[PDB]
């Protein structure tokens, strides 16, 4: 596998420079300081310290080396977070999988990866740019990560066997889904065993009793969504239509000399509405951003009522255990507020889902709130228990700031450690690939 | 005006035998029976005696002499309900609001109209037959409904100055909306001034602090929700689209000699696949059906969690009543009550939500269940200070004749009445009509 993308820039310039162009998508937006709220319903997680919204495929390796979340590690072996975490972000994960094996990829820390992954999120991600048909300007389209074939296996379609078209979806979905860390060394599974909507993967999650943290407010055994777009998708009216992502994300576009391509710089569809949405629909561009505008707005009015329950419930669940309930206590309320969260996270994780399956969105919204309803009931009556019966008041969580505060983040303290990573480490990852040729000189 | 339909075959043939076939739809489905849920969340309404699913417009008149719902008046006094019952029956309705005028027709009980409202739900409703063009076999639709017409201008489309297609969904539009009884009189208005989503019409209905009753139960001064398909299909993504209730359940057809006319036996669009959802659509009709049944699912599943919820706060609220509670102290709690269920019940309203709107129906919910949250926390901590921290046990409620019973409800005694009133009052208003020549004899 060739992970230096640019191998690739001559024989194929149209893909290259539109697939460079993401670059352009550069606008990074803090979703922590839009929405403090997370920071309380991930308290005791590192989403609780940065958490942006997606930009371009060129931001990926840097994106993953400069969030909070993955830390400053020392050396090879420190450092919050797996391997794993490379796994999503860059073609050099093929290489590795493929010169290590799967289990000599997971294996470790994160830190270790760092002067081994250094492309950016290419040509070997999705193509099987060893066959000879792909200079020839033939996709063979592949999946490269051996995870994504079993879960795909999993749900019934194994992607050698599926269509074109299906196939368009699946290199998407190598990385667009939920998934969870397998196992000691943490390797990456979707849970997609019982199937992909909201209360399979719930039932999945209990049946191997798995948690991805406890929340330090609640000590509740939390699970965490992660951008389900492939599962959200394949349920919206859309993909029950076998319109791919790639209709609407990887347009079939011209050459300046009216040679057809698809376009790689995969961004918003509105952007190219003539080459995307027009295709299939008569409406004109104003008219289907306004009605995509008005499900964005619905399910975030929702999603703020969901969010604004959780936050009392983690918070009712901190005073009940001061107050000394028990684990026997707790354990029911920990059940629900574990299903409420889940529901929520699942529901709004894609920042696509309003367009994706609108209607999977507040439905997964709605079944949320009926557990947190549940949750903060069961916690009036155990607080009641304990002589108390006003309504428990909340800190100030009207900025991200005084959120991270409020759950006993150190920010200055986590964003020197990271700030002083950042300068000195990261160049130190780049030319060490520089000499052992990983990276192009 | 022209209330006897029979007037009309003769001229209008093809028109006059489809309408006159709605009477083949005739399965009366106790929705009581199905969802023994309502008549907690009716308590103190006659809805909780009462309710079946809609059937044809042929028997709009004896189903609205049948139900509990209107009693057994023993004079045109007499009875539990208005005359604006009527209105959305028969086009004696406009018969007699162009004889007595609209204030004139809304006096008095519904009792007094027994014998003046005898002709099935007709031309007259949706056309007017008094123009010559009709005769000649042109539409001439028409508002014969003021009050309805009143609610379009309300609404920013007059009637008049609408196109075509707007006054097809128009005429359905003046019974299948949410409504309320205005004055002392009571007469029929959409409350549409503020808009038509459910949050206009729940601030409405407060600055004018109306309830339609208070729940026997919580004491609650609840909102009724009534079958809003008007405001429910403009929401939803075919009437932003304006495909109107005649696309689907009236589709243009053939005589057995190729003349094109619109079909009036108006039911399931299903059943004529061919000549409806097909005119605009590639997928086939099991496929289509496939995905409806599914939206109805999904609905109905969160349905029957928020009706849940409601049933507990209900009870929980009459606990509270019963161990003390004061106005000032329950007042909050109603208000969540009274808003929690007005979603919901605007939500489900509707047997087409799932069709017409089905991501407006999840939202409602959605928003009904936040409210059913709060009421349910408050209610926890209210019986806290009142020395009560159990949960609260709900009567056995797995049927419909154990909810009503739990209610209070005297059945056998309400159906003996109603089932004698039946027997021999109505042959005496169609014998009175005959006299009085408003029914053919
Ligand atoms: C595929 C299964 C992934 C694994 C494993 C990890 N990430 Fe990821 N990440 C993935 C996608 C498809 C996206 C874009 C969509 C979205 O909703 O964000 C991302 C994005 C990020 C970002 C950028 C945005 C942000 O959260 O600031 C970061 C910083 C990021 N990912 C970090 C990250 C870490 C630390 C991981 C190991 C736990 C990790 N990702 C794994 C897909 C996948
Ligand atoms: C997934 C995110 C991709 C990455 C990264 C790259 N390509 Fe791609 N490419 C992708 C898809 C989904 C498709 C279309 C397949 C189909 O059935 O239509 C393609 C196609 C190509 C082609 C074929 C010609 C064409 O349709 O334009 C070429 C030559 C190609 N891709 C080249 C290419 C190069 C050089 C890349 C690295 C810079 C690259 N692709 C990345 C998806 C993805
Ligand atoms: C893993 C190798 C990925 C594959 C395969 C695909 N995407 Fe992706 N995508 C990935 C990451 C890690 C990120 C976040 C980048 C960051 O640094 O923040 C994304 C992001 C997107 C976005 C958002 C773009 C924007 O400008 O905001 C879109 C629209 C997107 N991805 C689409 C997309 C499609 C259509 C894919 C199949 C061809 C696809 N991605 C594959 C990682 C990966
Ligand atoms: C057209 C019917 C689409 C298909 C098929 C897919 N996506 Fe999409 N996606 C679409 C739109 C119109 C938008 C933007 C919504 C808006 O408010 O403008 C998106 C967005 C995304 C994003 C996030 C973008 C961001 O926050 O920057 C992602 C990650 C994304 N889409 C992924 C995605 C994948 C993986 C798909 C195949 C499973 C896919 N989309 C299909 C429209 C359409
Ligand atoms: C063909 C490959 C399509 C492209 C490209 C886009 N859409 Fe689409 N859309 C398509 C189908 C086949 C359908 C179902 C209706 C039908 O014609 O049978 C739709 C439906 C929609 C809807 C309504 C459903 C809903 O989710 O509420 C919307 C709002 C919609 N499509 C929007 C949309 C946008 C914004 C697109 C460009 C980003 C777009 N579609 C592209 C097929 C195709
Ligand atoms: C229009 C503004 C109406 C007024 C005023 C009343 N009704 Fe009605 N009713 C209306 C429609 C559009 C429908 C069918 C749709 C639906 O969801 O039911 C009905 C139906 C009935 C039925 C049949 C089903 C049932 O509940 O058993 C009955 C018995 C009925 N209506 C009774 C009724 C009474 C007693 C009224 C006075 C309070 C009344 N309706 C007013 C529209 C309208
Ligand atoms: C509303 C529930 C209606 C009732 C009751 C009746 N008709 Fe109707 N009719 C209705 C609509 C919505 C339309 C279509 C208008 C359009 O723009 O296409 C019609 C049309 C007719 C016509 C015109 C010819 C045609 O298109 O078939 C005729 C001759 C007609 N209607 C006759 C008719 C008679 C005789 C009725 C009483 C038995 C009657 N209609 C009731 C809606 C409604
Ligand atoms: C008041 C005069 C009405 C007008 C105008 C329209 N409808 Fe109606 N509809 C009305 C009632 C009172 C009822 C319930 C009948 C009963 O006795 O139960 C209905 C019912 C329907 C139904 C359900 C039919 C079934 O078989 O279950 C449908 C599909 C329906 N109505 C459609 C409809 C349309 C499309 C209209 C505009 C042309 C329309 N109705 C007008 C009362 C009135
Ligand atoms: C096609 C896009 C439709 C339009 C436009 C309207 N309706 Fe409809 N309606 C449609 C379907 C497919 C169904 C049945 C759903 C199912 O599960 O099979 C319905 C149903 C109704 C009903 C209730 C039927 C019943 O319970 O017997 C009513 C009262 C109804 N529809 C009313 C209605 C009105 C008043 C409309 C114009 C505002 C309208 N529908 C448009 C499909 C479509
Ligand atoms: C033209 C007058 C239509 C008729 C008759 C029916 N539908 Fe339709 N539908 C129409 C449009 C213009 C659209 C929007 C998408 C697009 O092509 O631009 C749709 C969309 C749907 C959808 C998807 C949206 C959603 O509500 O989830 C469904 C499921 C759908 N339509 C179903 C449907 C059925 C069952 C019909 C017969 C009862 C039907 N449509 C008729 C236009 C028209
Ligand atoms: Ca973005
Ligand atoms: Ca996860
Ligand atoms: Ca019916
Ligand atoms: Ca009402």
């Amino acid at each position: 596998v060739e992970a230096k993308n640019e191998t690739f820039a001559p024989q194929h310039p149209d893909q290259y420079l539109s697939w460079k162009a993401t670059s352009e998508q550069s606008e990074r937006v803090d979703a922590l300081a839009e929405d403090p709220r997370l920071v309380i319903l991930w308290a005791g997680y590192p989403f609780s310290r940065d958490y942006n919204k997606p930009r371009g495929h060129a931001f990926a390796v840097t994106d993953v080396r400069e969030t909070l979340r993955t830390g400053a590690p020392k050396n090879a072996e420190d450092g919050p977070l797996p391997m794993a975490c490379w796994s999503c972000k860059s073609p050099d994960v093929a290489r590795l999988i493929q010169k290590d094996g799967e289990d000599g990829y997971f294996h470790g820390k994160w830190a270790r990866g760092g002067p081994e992954i250094v492309n950016n999120l290419g040509c070997a991600d999705c193509h099987n740019t060893a066959s000879p048909e792909f200079a020839k300007g033939k996709p063979e389209l592949t999946l490269s990560r051996p995870y994504a074939a079993r879960a795909m296996e999993a749900i019934g379609k194994p992607f050698e066997k599926a269509g074109r078209f299906d196939q368009q979806s699946m290199v998407c979905g190598q990385c667009h889904v939920e998934y969870y860390f397998d196992g000691k060394n943490k390797a990456v599974k979707f849970p997609w065993d019982d199937g992909m909507k909201v209360e399979n993967m719930e039932q999945y999650y209990d049946k191997i009793a798995f948690s991805d943290w406890t929340n330090s407010l609640s000590k509740t055994p939390m699970l965490k969504a992660q951008h389900p777009e492939y599962e959200t998708w394949t349920a919206g009216i859309h993909g029950k239509n076998n319109v791919t992502c790639i209709d609407c994300h990887m347009p079939k576009v011209q050459n300046a000399e009216g040679k057809l391509y698809t376009d790689h710089k995969i961004g918003n569809p509105f952007d190219n509405f003539a080459q995307t949405c027009a295709n299939c629909h008569t409406q004109d561009k104003a008219a289907l951003q306004k009605v995509v505008a008005e499900r964005k707005q619905s399910i975030n009015d929702l999603k703020i009522k969901v969010e604004d329950q959780l936050v009392h419930a983690h918070f009712e669940a901190k005073a009940a255990l001061d107050a000394g309930a028990t684990e026997a206590e707790m354990k029911p309320i920990q059940d629900d507020i574990r299903h409420a969260q889940w529901r929520w996270d699942l529901a709004i994780a894609s920042h696509g889902i309003h367009m994706h399956a609108p209607e999977e969105g507040l439905r997964m919204l709605g079944t949320a709130m009926d557990k947190a309803a549940d949750a903060r009931t069961k916690l009036a009556r155990l607080l009641a228990t304990k002589g108390i019966t006003h309504e428990i008041q909340i800190p100030d969580i009207s900025t991200k700031e005084k959120a991270q505060q409020a759950i006993g983040l150190n920010m200055e303290q986590i964003k020197a450690e990271k700030q002083d990573f950042i300068k000195t480490v990261i160049p130190q990852w780049e030319e060490q690939a520089r000499k052992n040729g990983l990276l192009s000189q």
